[PDB]
């Protein structure tokens, strides 16, 4: 933690696919940044009817946050299983999945640094939320909270009989007592257990997906990390947003206050939000 917080944002915004985004950036109380996003409006190579949108919390570094936010979209989209809603969701679980080992390969990995991620692959007719990690993906419609990503905690049920059959424990809520997150990409430290699939380690780069037919009352989505979920309930900050949106369209600037708010809550975390309104 810094002394004084870094509290300069970066935002950036864009429109296209009947979508307007905007996101915020922020170091905020901690020493380093390693937070990293992704906003495609209009996938190229084909999918220009598809966005993807994603929010990467890295921790003991950049590195594979970054390599993320410029790499994840291309090793979803060009896969054999994406290459159906079934297709799309194996597609997502391929990606990560190779992207992990590919990254493993990198000189520097075989840096100790691990990512959290969350994102929404956005068709024509469904939203694909994704979540791997301890970042969270909500959707507003018809003026209330109509559904959550489930964040990957080592207390939770299966999350902690993974880390038990691999040989771990969970002490003070964490994964043998260091990591707070079960899921992630990177952290190659806790993907070493000897006799284990890359999905049964001590943490697991396998995401969840969870596909939501689109609706006409379909209004926005939030992606954020914990640095803001730790401070905002679901409900409360959908409502926050919607309280915003009343006074501004500016989403670089909604976000930017949303952000503001849960630094003046005490969130000490680095925050990354990106507000998608339909
Ligand atoms: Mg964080």
């Amino acid at each position: 933690f810094l002394d004084k917080p870094k509290t300069e944002k970066h935002n950036a915004h864009g429109a296209g696919n009947g979508l307007r985004y905007g996101l915020s950036s922020m170091q905020g109380w901690r020493v380093e940044m390693e937070d990293a996003h992704t906003a495609v409006v209009g996938i190229p190579h084909g999918l220009e009817d598809w966005s993807f949108f994603a929010v990467y919390d890295g921790h003991a570094g950049s590195r594979v946050a970054n390599y993320c936010s410029t790499h994840l979209l291309e090793h979803i989209t060009t896969n054999e299983d994406f290459r159906s809603v079934e297709n799309v969701k194996n597609g997502i679980r391929t990606g990560f999945l190779k992207i992990d080992e590919y990254m493993r390969n990198f000189s520097d990995l075989r840096d100790r640094s691990g990512s959290t991620a969350v994102g929404v692959m956005i068709s024509p007719k469904h939203i694909y939320f994704i979540n791997c990690g301890d970042s969270r993906a909500v959707l507003y419609r018809n003026g209330q909270v109509c559904f959550s990503t489930q964040d990957h905690k080592p207390c939770n049920p299966r999350e902690k009989e993974r880390i038990q059959n691999a040989g771990g424990s969970v002490m003070i809520q964490r994964v043998n007592g260091s990591l707070a997150v079960s899921r992630a990409l990177g952290d190659y430290d806790y993907k070493c257990v000897d006799g284990k699939g890359p999905t049964e380690q001590l943490v697991s780069p396998e995401p969840e997906v969870y596909e939501i037919l689109r609706a006409e009352e379909d209004e926005f989505i939030i992606l954020a990390c914990d640095g803001i979920w730790d401070v905002m309930s679901n409900e409360e900050l959908c409502e926050y947003v919607k309280s915003r949106l009343e006074v501004s369209d500016d989403l670089e600037n909604v976000c930017n206050w949303v952000v503001d708010t849960c630094l003046h809550k005490g969130s000490r975390d680095n925050m990354s939000i990106v507000l998608v309104c339909f």
